[PDB]
């Protein structure tokens, strides 16, 4: 079947991803195993899967699932550091590279699948987010197939024609009927609280998302509709879109994942259940389908679809990230940087939910620096941002 | 340069598709205009397009035809009757047709442009309701590419896998991961109606679609999802679907127009303003994409979108066609013509609305006929059919 590496399978994605290949144990192999430090997890899915390899990032632990392992009687072979990972990435015998790690420390590995030419199933944020050009460049050169994990991404991927899903991040839109990309986002738990009360708005509110429970970061991120704006930069990257082929459409009930409106007329959307498990089947699968265990959406018990235009006096990170994408990577870096320390405060009572907002414009309005060349660069403007965040949070508190 | 044949210039589907082509002038030159008697249209589409041919199936609006072109100094080539409505289906030359020929006069037409497996760019419904079999069976012998122009099928289409819509008919859906087809129809004005008042309910509140606004037989068939169950008979054959396959929802403002569903959990759709030139210039382009006319579809102006299922007991025309699809080409012919005049005599006010659906059934139960093995049995099964049931309504209509 198809051989797999998966970066960071001891996550959410990563146990999803597990989870679709045990439902089609003839279509796929694991080749190997990548994670930071939860041993306990790890040495189960080496356990249940048989990888040649397992990295961990953590030494201490990768030293302790060796030890694990071998009192298990399992033969993978345990490794461990940042190279190592790239390694797994690079397999000359792999196929599909499951690029699942958290944050920055996703980057080098994934960089590695996409120098490597392998087909890259892409669910690491910083990937697009800070490294959108350095990462499509590459993907350019050595014709890696990047096939989106995310949701959004993925709906958009399905609802776009052939030429576009081959050569995707090169092809032209225009010259393939391809009017606009519809990124669709549920406007998060406060659509429509009186602005006025945003202001204080707590974090258990915050979290407390109607429709789904998720981690609190990005509980956080929907109901200010920074996860939208980081999908807005990803998505431009990702499928070659201007500021006016991208529109952003609330939608509540989140049964349209996103959508693509083509010159005929016509308008393209993936639907289904709230299951990461079905975008992850169908990048596995591409250009073919397998089972994902999720079951069929029944459209008898649906809460009836709405849309509206987000207002950016609701969303202000919306808007700062639309417009930090034209400044470029060292603002689209800075965002995100900026974004994790604000949001980190918010949970911490330290700030007010729209001084999230506030003190992330504050940062980029602060920075200034110039376009990043490589990952060292990107790097460095992420631990800038990081910085200058925590002073404008500790004032503020101050 | 695409050149095409237009069955049925005239009409509805065929003024769509000239608009199209008014659009895109360098991408598409009209070849053949073939309509019946509109004289008048015929006129202006040759004077604007300067096609090589145009046919009338009617001999004197040939000929009426013939002079005003000499006259305004059409170069056009004046043809008539059916054998030359078949011709211009088959001209060498000729990449696509557009088959929107209305009623049994569409079959022979259309079965010219499968035969020389052209690209058809289908409308005509009673292609695939009454020769379905037949029709399949030949596109798999000659490799012709069907491209659906009716919205439904237009959606499945556009949300189908590559390898589906390039074997169309042919292809297997379960090996392409898909699970089935979600036909969305309106649910017509009587959605919520209490049943025991749809006896009663007149002409003019049937064709009085809330929403929409079509021509008086379609709204009937709207109403009572005979519609639905047509375009069920068609999708069956086109997508290659068993009845497991095939899930009917009632999607009441119109917006998705029919959607697929994915072994993943995807489901796929389509959707988009309520204007035909939108699917027609999808089959006209494809696998490309060409401007339309039609305006972007408006998300922020929407009613909420909501979803049924078709309750039987409200729609018993939808049940007899997924039941008579069942029984074979025979039956769906027999339905299709026996709904003819069961819906031309409720809008006559000859029967009541609830006796559309119990004279389709009783024409049904009546006829006994052979499986169709060509389009001239079709075409029997067709005139008997519609005896049959001008003699319940007749029968209904004077006595008990
Ligand atoms: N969850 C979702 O619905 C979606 C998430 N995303 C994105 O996908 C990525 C993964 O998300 P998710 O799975 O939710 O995150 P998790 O936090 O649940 O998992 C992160 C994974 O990365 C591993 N990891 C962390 N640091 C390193 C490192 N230095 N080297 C190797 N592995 C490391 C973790 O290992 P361990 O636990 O063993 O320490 C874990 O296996 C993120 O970038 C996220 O933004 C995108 C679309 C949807
Ligand atoms: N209208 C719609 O939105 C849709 C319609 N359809 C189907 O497409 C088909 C066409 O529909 P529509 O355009 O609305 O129908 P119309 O009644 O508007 O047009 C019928 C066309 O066929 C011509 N015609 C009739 N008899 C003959 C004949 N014997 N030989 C050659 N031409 C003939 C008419 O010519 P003339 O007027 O000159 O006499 C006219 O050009 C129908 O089967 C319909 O069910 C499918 C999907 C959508
Ligand atoms: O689209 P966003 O807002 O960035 C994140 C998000 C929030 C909610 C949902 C959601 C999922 C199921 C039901 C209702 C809402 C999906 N995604
Ligand atoms: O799907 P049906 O019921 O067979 C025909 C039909 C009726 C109404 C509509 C419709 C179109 C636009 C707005 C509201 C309803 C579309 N098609």
């Amino acid at each position: 079947g198809k051989q797999l590496t998966i970066l960071g399978s001891t996550g959410s994605i990563g146990c999803s991803t597990l989870d679709v290949v045990r439902h089609n144990p003839e279509h796929f192999r694991v080749v190997a195993l990548v994670a930071g430090k939860n041993v306990t997890r790890m040495v189960e899915q080496c356990l249940e899967f048989s990888p040649r390899y397992a990295v961990m990032d953590d030494e201490a632990s990768a030293k302790l699932l060796k030890t694990m392992l071998q009192q298990q009687g399992s033969r993978t072979e345990v490794l461990s550091g940042q190279q190592a990972a790239c390694d797994m990435a690079a397999l000359e015998d792999v196929d599909q590279v499951m690029a699942a790690i958290v944050g920055a420390a996703g980057l080098l590995p994934t960089l590695a699948a996409i120098r490597a030419g392998k087909t890259i199933l892409l669910a690491n944020k910083e990937s697009l987010v800070t490294c959108g050009r350095l990462f499509m460049d590459a993907v350019k050169q050595s014709k890696a197939q990047l096939l989106p994990v995310d949701s959004e991404h993925n709906a958009i991927f399905q609802s776009l024609p052939q030429p576009i899903q081959h050569n995707l991040g090169y092809a032209d839109l225009e010259q393939n009927g391809v009017v606009s990309i519809l990124l669709t986002g549920s406007g998060g738990p406060f659509r429509e609280t009186p602005l006025r009360d945003l202001a204080t708005m707590t974090p258990d509110q915050a979290c407390r998302h109607p429709n789904w429970s998720m981690g609190r970061k990005i509980s956080v991120d929907s109901a200010t509709m920074m996860n939208k704006g980081l999908e807005y930069i990803e998505a431009r990257w990702l499928f070659n879109a201007s500021a006016s082929q991208m529109e952003v459409l609330i939608h509540p009930q989140s049964v349209i994942h996103s959508m693509v409106r083509y010159q005929d007329g016509s308008v393209l959307a993936q639907l289904g259940e709230p299951d990461m498990r079905t975008p992850i089947a169908h990048t596995m699968a591409w250009p073919n389908r397998v089972n994902s265990g999720v079951k069929p959406l029944d459209f008898c018990k649906l809460s009836a679809l709405t849309f509206a235009a987000p207002d950016y006096d609701r969303y202000p990170c919306l808007k700062l990230a639309m417009e930090a994408f034209e400044q470029g990577q060292a603002a689209t870096t800075a965002l995100n940087a900026a974004n994790e320390i604000t949001v980190a405060a918010f949970l911490a009572q330290q700030i007010r939910f729209t001084d999230i907002a506030a003190l992330n414009l504050s940062v980029l309005e602060k920075m200034d620096m110039r376009e990043p060349q490589c990952v060292d660069d990107v790097l460095s403007v992420d631990a800038n941002a990081r910085e200058v965040a925590r002073k404008e949070v500790m004032r503020l508190a101050s």
